[PDB]
């Protein structure tokens, strides 16, 4: 059946925006994760997955009696697709489940994980959520080897299709790079968004780059890819020797022996795949990576034996049976046991991976560090694997359940508590008041306000206007900003708040960012009202203000817009057309397309570009919020080409006359070109249509505002 | 970007049924279009239409000075999609505004159209839908030019995203037949479910079939694919004859002039296509289809001149000047007038397919009638393109407006009016008891009522239990349907309703057609009981009994299910995995993948499937309304193997001893085995579900029962 996409692959993809419907949800409308979760008996559920660590199904046979080091493993897969340019991924959402991830390479043989968990799932049913039983299996795996946690915090709610990710451009499974769709250019730069080194992988090549076996040069994508997830040198040395003390790798034969991944696998297999017809197919026999290695002494009990052999031996180059690339202890005793025959045993072997640990020179001073140390390796890890499993879980006011840590980390973004009365109905009205009779403009309200709201992304829940971190560095002086303008604006609203909380009794006062955007409420209301229309804008007080300290900069990079077709703003040329970035823009911001269309228009019409640019500031009443844009942009007697001195540039001239009318950018110019996009500004371009763009501009208006407001669900 | 589809290329593809959702709708989720059109100023409309027939736009000049021609072609394409075998295409969504429709080649500057027609769509709002005004104007265009049409309904409500259809496999536009994905084989078969000879053509090749001028051979192509549209002989030449008596086709030069087709063109084209490099590019330069014929010598007014024409003639194959095939009249004078230049006349010229109408035998005496009579003609072709136009709305309930016509016409699928009163709650419990007293059990009841409820469809709102329909030719003789079984149920009913109906006072009465569905719930209600549940199934009397003459033999042979799913029936082998059509169907039936899975498990454990197969019937307790099927069906102690007799069925065998416990077919094991299908499954076999899959069971159940039930939307 051939389809528009084939047709036209080039043309901008809408239906990313229109997933996870209400018809796609199998639960009602009404369900409340949160709720069924606070009534879930944990301490059972725990207790269910500790008796399923060692009972050895025969479909899919424990090595040494015990599934810890499987369901580690699952964890750490479920957690390790989260990218920090972006969100996406993560553990959040429980795709693993789902295609494409299902299916990766990396991922074989989680399938059978997944499956022993079906029983605990169906036992409990809507209460705890596939997303949150993957992490808090990983945990109990962990506890039932004798590792302490830091914690663990339920509330993932389950997703019921995949989410829309770019996991890059190669059509072939693991593809080395330098292909035609190469993820790589320059000195091995690999291209954002993107977290792993080849497509399929977690992370990186376990053999070493594009299958070369030198532990040095490994060490290269070990650390870029950590960082890309979020991960510093101390925590990536933690996480992979805590990890790699546990269970084993799988690779007893050849891999041509391992059939169709979980998707392409036939209807009988039901949900699995990589049904292997080397020997048994399982357990002794298993094929998954194809490298054939096992880390520990005591593969089933936490210890510091992954340092001790890294550091007490010396190290072979050798193949797995599947012909792979690892390495072997030169002239060491059989001491590591067998996973099935007690009366096997094996010398040690190590991962290129794992020798990176080593070999790498800051590796070492931190990897010796835990080795002559191993209480600051445990908590490190403990730190860092509660990190990795919660990174894009968003604010502590998600976290459920009993075993939250207290401790607040940096890397929350965390937000005080509010110990004081919140402004109430007459007091925001008050506030609004002052601010317009401040002298601060309608674009300049509504535009701070923007900034501050617009941060937010509902891949992994950071950012938001919460924490009036627009005022701080590194937010108070992004482009994308207008750091000048900026600083004027909170200098003025800052006075606003001194006297109105000054003048207060009884404790109550207004943070800074619940008046940042009360401000951008009344410069709606203005515009409304410079248009002949009374409307009030919702404002949900309760925000509460962070400081310098409570935020880490560096972290904070990726949450810089670089592209934001809501302000026309593109910082630079970039290779994807700047529709493709707005379409991207409004999915992580949780926008359907009829309110990306809405909300866009308006901003255009009230002064919020980026420098006071007219591109497609289709009206000669700015700072009214009127359906201007729409009513000109599909006008016929406009005839619009693009500029000799930019191509992505437009001017829009008079059809019969000649005279130059407008001026607009591709974000502007799609609304009048995409066929559903037409459709929707159509609606908003209509005699009719005045009321309807009001009030639904409102509402999105509203809805952006309250994207990181967690505290009120 | 890599997307699931090119990974797993032949998956089932699950978001055909979640299209349409609240996301991607720009209106509120209360907006009823029926009562926006009901307070339209129609004459207003229409006033506004007749004013922009002869209202020329420079950038696309009027052919003699009036759009008519234009827009008569523009509502013939909106309504010219349209399949009998599925019901998709038509008018009815207004599709024709996007991909690919937009685009199609026959569909050549129809955008021009569109586009002049914004302001009065701007003007009146969502009061007229787009697919509404596409078919007024064309109502219009036919009265200005002095034909008196049939009448015209409202209601068409617009949509706002593309229609999932399969409209061929070809990748090449117009490709001509016999390549590697073929619509035709054998003796020039057209694969079901098509309608058209050439991918992006509305019925047939204007030149002939495959492009060789042949009429007698490109007769045979009319006929098939008018037939495929619902169109007899008759009413075949009735609208060939009475479209060709206005306006003319477009072929200036050679169509290389012709650039990007709309989805193709760049940003600035805004939403346009087909910019033509040949001289000024569009009036007497215009390039559409590449032929240049003008059919009669008043092109702008109702005339009897084209069959003069095409029988005062002997005709003579030459070539238009873009290179194509078309006729000229031997020896004529120029009498035909030229479009823009006074000073110029043409000889008289017809299409390979007008001539079709003279030369293949039973079209000429058709066509020999009209000519000699011309009242009849212009009476067919007054019948025809109201049936051509509204053929995809559905029941008369529907109409809107004051120009509804009052004839009943027998491809509306008649329902008589009710005219008496109905049957209260009270009556309802009484004929429920004695429903359940007859003897009938439980998967007689289930059977029967989804034989009759399951006809319905809603790309044209046809089929569903109003009418009692099942109890007639041909619905009583189809396979799926159980002749025999049906009869026996039927017999006992009719004796229910007899005795009740006897015994009334006043004039109350129940239909057949009500009965039936009350019967089934009934039959839901006792399946509850036996499974220890207090059920009550919602119904709503109102239904009546249409007769054997208003039902078409013919016609309703589209509806026959010849895959049905929900019974486990598959009629033959076909191309398409059985699982593909489930999901065809459960679209037609207007599901999600929620309600398709629910209905389904219930329906199996009921004993809705055909033949009372025991295949996916996952439980010991026959005719009770439980979640057994889910939870056998995800059980993993069994494991599910093809037979060796027939790969689409599977054994489902204990897995420690081998003993079969189950069989099932790829409709039961999909929701095994598809990734997003088995997280459905696994929210309805959790251990917290059953009460849920009751009640999601009864709400789909009812759902499927009022699916026709216009009268009380
Ligand atoms: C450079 C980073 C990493 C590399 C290249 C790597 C590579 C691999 C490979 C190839 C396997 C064998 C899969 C099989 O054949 O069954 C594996 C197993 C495993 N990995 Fe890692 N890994 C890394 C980091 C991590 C981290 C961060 C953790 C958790 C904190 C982790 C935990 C494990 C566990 C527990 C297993 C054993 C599974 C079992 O017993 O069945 N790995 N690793
Ligand atoms: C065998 C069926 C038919 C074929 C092959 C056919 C083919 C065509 C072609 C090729 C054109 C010229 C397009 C262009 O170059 O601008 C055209 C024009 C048109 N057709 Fe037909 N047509 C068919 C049936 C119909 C029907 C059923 C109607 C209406 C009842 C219709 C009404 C028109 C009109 C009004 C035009 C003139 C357009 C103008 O003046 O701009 N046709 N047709
Ligand atoms: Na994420
Ligand atoms: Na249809």
């Amino acid at each position: 059946g051939t389809s528009n996409r084939d047709w036209w692959p080039n043309q901008l993809d809408l239906s990313i925006l229109h997933r996870h419907s209400s018809l796609s949800d199998p639960m009602g409308k009404d369900f409340n994760y949160a709720q069924a979760f606070e009534k879930l008996d944990l301490a059972a559920v725990k207790r269910d997955l500790h008796a399923l660590m060692t009972t050895s199904q025969d479909w899919f046979p424990a090595d040494f009696g015990h599934y810890g080091g499987l369901f580690i493993r699952m964890a750490w897969h479920s957690a390790g697709t989260y990218r920090t340019a972006d969100g996406r991924g993560g553990a959040g959402e429980g795709q693993q489940r789902f295609a494409p991830l299902n299916s990766w390479p990396d991922n074989a043989n989680l399938d059978k994980a997944r499956r022993l968990l079906w029983p605990i799932k169906q036992k409990y049913g809507r209460a705890i959520s596939w997303a949150d039983l993957l992490i808090l299996t990983g945990n109990v795996a962990l506890e039932s080897m004798g590792f302490k946690t830091f914690g663990f915090a339920g509330g993932r709610a389950d997703t019921w299709e995949p989410e829309d990710v770019y996991w890059g451009s190669e059509k072939i499974w693991l593809e080395l790079s330098g292909g035609p769709n190469s993820r790589y250019s320059g000195d091995r730069q690999l291209e954002n968004p993107l977290a792993a080194v080849q497509m399929g992988l977690i992370y990186v090549n376990p053999e070493g780059p594009d299958g070369n076996p030198d532990p040095v040069a490994a060490a290269r994508d070990i650390r870029d890819t950590f960082a890309r997830m979020a991960m510093n040198d101390e925590e990536t040395v933690a996480l992979i020797a805590g990890g790699h003390t546990f269970g084993k790798t799988h690779g007893a034969g050849p891999a041509s022996n391992v059939g169709a991944e979980p998707e392409a696998a036939g209807i009988e297999a039901q949900g699995l795949g990589w049904k292997s017809a080397y020997r048994t197919g399982k357990g002794a026999d298993a094929i998954t990576s194809g490298l054939e290695v096992t880390w520990t002494t005591t593969p089933t009990q936490w210890s510091h034996n992954f340092f001790e052999n890294l550091f007490g031996y010396e190290w072979e180059l050798t193949k797995s049976p599947a012909g792979a690339h690892q390495w072997v202890a030169k002239g060491a005793d059989a001491v590591i046991p067998d996973a099935f025959d007690p009366s096997k045993k094996h010398r040690p072997t190590m991962l290129t991976t794992d020798l990176s640990l080593r070999f790498d020179p800051a590796y070492e001073k931190i990897s010796r560090r835990f080795h002559e140390n191993p209480e600051q390796f445990a908590d490190a890890f403990a730190r860092a694997w509660f990190k990795l499993t919660h990174r894009d879980m968003g604010p502590r006011a998600r976290y459920l359940g009993p075993e939250v840590p207290a401790e607040v980390l940096l890397w929350q973004d965390p937000i005080p508590a509010v110990d004081h009365p919140l402004i109430d109905a007459a007091d925001a009205a008050e506030l609004k008041a002052k601010v317009l009779a401040s002298g601060l403009t309608v674009s300049q309200l509504v535009s701070t306000a923007w900034a501050a709201a617009s941060t937010f992304r509902g891949s992994d829940k950071r950012g938001g206007a919460n924490g009036a971190r627009i005022r701080l560095a590194p937010q108070k002086d992004w482009e994308a900003n207008q750091p000048e303008q900026l600083a004027a604006v909170l200098e003025t609203l800052e006075a606003i708040r001194t006297a109105f909380n000054g003048a207060q009794r009884g404790g109550k006062q207004v943070s800074l960012a619940d008046l940042i955007v009360l401000a951008g409420c009344a410069g709606v209301e203005q515009a409304a009202k410079n248009a002949g229309h009374a409307v009030t804008v919702p404002f949900a007080p309760g925000r509460a203000d962070a400081s310098q300290e409570q935020t880490d900069v560096e972290s904070m990079a990726v949450l810089e817009p670089v592209a934001d077709g809501f302000r026309n703003y593109l910082k630079g040329k970039y290779r994807v057309p700047a529709e493709v970035l707005l379409v991207d823009k409004a999915q992580l911001l949780t926008l359907s397309a009829p309110e990306m269309t809405v909300l866009l228009g308006g901003l255009r019409v009230l002064g919020a570009n980026v420098g006071q640019s007219r591109h497609g500031v289709f009206t000669a009443r700015e700072q009214a919020l009127t359906n201007d844009f729409f009513v000109n942009l599909l006008d016929m007697g406009t005839e619009w080409k693009p500029t000799a001195a930019d191509a992505d540039v437009f001017e829009g001239r008079d059809r019969a006359t000649g005279e130059l009318k407008w001026t607009g950018t591709r974000v502007d110019l799609v609304f009048g070109s995409h066929s559903q996009l037409r459709a929707l500004a159509e609606v908003y371009g209509s005699a009719d249509a005045q009321e309807k763009f009001v009030r639904d501009f409102v509402a999105v208006w509203n809805k952006v505002m309250n994207l990181d407001r967690f505290d009120l669900a």
